[PDB]
């Protein structure tokens, strides 16, 4: 009956075509790979993954993350710990990290990959009255009633949708991240534990199958002269004088499967649609992962984009409305990561310091609460 293309299949265009597909519409889902660390889904990513059926992906490889501390860089003390119960609690979900290979993996099966068309990478949309059209680099093109730009930070088709091309902001500073075996020498197996100091950070969080997504932040100029060869010397000297655990960490982990990315984010866009077309996930916002909120927006772009379509067949009505509702919320989200990016990674070393103090001050009861507002402030509530 009514067609839908989408472009890309990571989080955003799965989750897109699964919400589609809930509201009775065929999607046709193209990726631009010819094949294939972690993400923390905190509870509205959850809520809006079991709105979705894939709650079970969720709960089986959502690591057990209970609690949460900020240790002292140097020293290894804690500043502040405390238990994440009352967050499970007021929102209804527990929050699931979990190694982005499982996540893809599964999501992809629960679409079904013989339904995905990889090797297919859009260059081009075009719209007439009676629908969309894109053109693939292979030579090939499709047609469709509606049109789903899932295809990332560097989309190919947003400029089409906003008239114009934004680019990348560098936030300032570098993540090197992956996944080794859980020891209580780095830190507690349920438990989110981050290391804080000098304007970096080191954290460990539980994924499934006791193993720990870390990541190490350090402010630097972008272009630094830095790979998996240099990397366990880079870190070395970055994190000189830190904690034993931090050390520890060091050593295990193995520099040919981690990551270093420069951060970047994108000043957020006052439109996400053009007639057919729409923009979601990464494609229509893209934040630094500083309040790990990211995935969890694609997944909520795409509870919304499945709830506007639920009772109406007016694509042009329905994307505005899909705008309506998400614009706001991503602006939002980027805006408040890139604030707390600031403070944590030392824009001001003083506010810096001042964040500092607060944490040894920290109860856990603000935490929380920021967390709540973000979380509740989510499409399912
Ligand atoms: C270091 C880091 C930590 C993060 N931590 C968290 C976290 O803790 N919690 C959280 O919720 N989020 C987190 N995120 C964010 C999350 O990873 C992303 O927001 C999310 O994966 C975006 O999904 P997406 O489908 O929109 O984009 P992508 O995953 O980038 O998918 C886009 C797809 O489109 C394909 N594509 C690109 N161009 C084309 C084209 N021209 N034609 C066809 N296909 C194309 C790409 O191959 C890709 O598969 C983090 C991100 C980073 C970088
Ligand atoms: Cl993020």
């Amino acid at each position: 009956h009514m067609k839908a293309i989408v472009i890309g299949a990571g989080i955003g265009g799965l989750s897109a075509a699964v919400a589609l597909k809930q509201s009775g519409i065929d999607c046709d889902v193209y990726e631009a790979v010819k094949e294939i660390a972690a993400i923390s889904v905190w509870p509205n990513g959850v809520k809006c993954m079991a709105h979705l059926g894939m709650g079970d992906i969720m709960e089986t490889f959502g690591g057990p993350l209970r609690r949460m501390a900020y240790r002292d860089f140097r020293s290894g003390e804690n500043m502040t710990q405390f238990s994440l119960a009352p967050l499970i609690e007021r929102t209804g979900s527990r929050p699931c990290p979990v190694s982005r290979a499982e996540l893809q993996r599964e999501m992809l099966d629960y679409w079904g990959r013989d339904s995905v068309q990889f090797g297919k990478r859009v260059t081009r949309c075009e719209e007439d009255a009676d629908g969309v059209t894109v053109w693939f680099t292979d030579g090939s093109s499709a047609s469709g009633d509606l049109l789903i730009a899932a295809d990332g930070s560097h989309s190919a088709l947003r400029p089409w949708v906003l008239g114009f091309t934004p680019q990348r902001r560098y936030a300032g500073y570098v993540n090197w991240n992956g996944l080794v075996e859980i020891d209580e020498a780095l830190a507690p197996g349920d438990q989110w534990t981050t290391f804080v100091g000098e304007g970096k950070q080191v954290s460990l969080m539980p994924v499934s199958a006791g193993r720990f997504y870390f990541f190490f932040d350090v402010p630097l100029p972008a272009g630094l002269a830095e790979d998996r060869d240099t990397l366990r010397a880079d870190l070395s000297r970055y994190f000189a004088g830190w904690a034993p655990p931090v050390q520890k960490l060091i050593a295990a982990l193995d520099p040919q499967t981690t990551n270093r990315i420069e951060i970047h984010d994108i000043e957020p866009f006052s439109r996400l649609v053009r007639g057919r077309v729409a923009l979601l996930g990464d494609a229509g916002h893209s934040t630094t992962p500083d309040i790990g909120q990211g995935g969890c927006a694609a997944m909520e772009d795409a509870v919304v984009l499945g709830a506007v379509f639920r009772q109406t067949r007016d694509i042009a009505a329905a994307l505005r409305e899909y705008e309506a509702q998400r614009c706001d919320r991503v602006r939002d989200l980027v805006l408040k990561a890139r604030k707390r990016c600031d403070i944590t990674h030392g824009k001001d070393m003083q506010l810096t310091e001042a964040w500092y103090q607060e944490l040894r001050e920290e109860t856990g009861e603000r935490i929380i609460n920021g967390m709540c507002d973000t979380i509740l402030s989510g499409p399912l509530g």
